[PDB]
């Protein structure tokens, strides 16, 4: 009944701020199961170039996710190769998409991303750290 | 007979990134036609962000091989890798240890070592390597 729900977002965004990352996907359980590999992908990117095969297994997790996931939510506040690619695949996959973007942070968002958005399949939502489960309430009701 | 190639990385920086991307294209030049390289945009100011991603795409799907300088994070730049995979293409990555930075797993991941390759290198041998993928 409930549709599966994609979470990831960049190593450095959750980093900067762990409370955020844990907020999100917490909320999102109001709503979807969630599958996310973002953990893992953190802890086997720092190990670096020693961890091939750990990134060969998570990339082929992380696909098996998105081809299950209803819903692909990204928080694309911080650049990141990985989120990048995984909305890719999803835009090929033909998913519904919510990237969460904090224009707070002075970052500017890809226009890739932006231009991507036609704010019904694929949604861009500019947010306040301080408003992120209100965001998820309304988007999933 | 000459392949089209996209080439596209994060140019965040002074000189040294500008210099590295200008010795990468002029080197893809040498094997083929790159589609990428023919202030604000008059792209954005035609038909906002949604034009430039058409462009973009455009240019992918013309492509024969795709090159991704992948050291400086992008979501960008990964979107394009993620579009180019589902369109089958060709893709090459070059990453440089020695910036510092770590790749992203799924990136590193998603090497296959034929249509998927991912080689690091460092500054001063990128012609050399390209020389090897493309003869
Ligand atoms: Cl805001
Ligand atoms: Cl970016
Ligand atoms: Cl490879």
């Amino acid at each position: 009944m409930r549709p599966a729900l994609f979470f990831c977002g960049s190593i450095r965004g959750g980093r900067e701020d762990r409370t955020l990352y844990e907020r999100i996907v917490s909320r999102l359980r109001r709503f979807g199961t969630v599958l996310t590999e973002h953990v893992a992908a953190a802890e086997l990117g720092a190990r670096g170039e020693e961890a091939a095969g750990g990134d060969r297994l998570i990339h082929e997790q992380d696909l098996e996710w998105l081809q299950q996931a209803d819903v692909v939510v990204a928080e694309v506040t911080q650049p990141s190769l990985g989120v990048g690619y995984e909305l890719g695949r999803a835009v090929a996959f033909n998913k519904r998409i919510l990237c969460l973007f904090r224009p707070q942070s002075g970052r500017v968002l890809s226009a890739m991303i932006r231009g991507a958005a036609d704010g019904s399949r694929f949604q861009v939502w500019d947010y306040e750290e301080g408003e992120v489960e209100a965001l998820l309430d309304r988007y999933f009701e």
